[PDB]
């Protein structure tokens, strides 16, 4: 579903926020 | 749908927040 | 719809958090 | 609706997180 | 509702993240 | 509900993000 | 459900964000 896909996109962005902290 | 579209906008904003932190790490 | 509008408000707030943090990075 | 109200509360809290950074930006 | 209650719990957690950021920044003086 | 449980998990994770900077 | 699974993925990402911030603070 499109909503689930967007939520996974949100998670991916948050993983970027954590990896930026590298 | 517009809910999914708004959620994608949130993801986009969070990628900004990632970009800002990278600029923080380099500063 | 009201939920979509609230979600966009969340996105706006997060753009406001990115802006504020860039200013921290520039203040440092 | 209650869900939209809670989502707006989340946006408001995130504007607080921005505020916290701005106060820092003006200090630092 | 349970979903709304959980979302409010998220808002509360974020207000805690704002408070913590403010104190961390002040702890670094 | 499963969605409500995951949302509470998100809240719990955010409290960890707060404790990290308290730490 | 797929939505609940995605939300749990978001929670997991935020737990990453706490681990990363904690190490930043200790570094």
């Amino acid at each position: 579903g499109e909503i689930a896909k967007a939520l996974r996109e949100i998670a991916k962005a948050l993983r970027e926020c954590a990896w930026a902290h590298r």
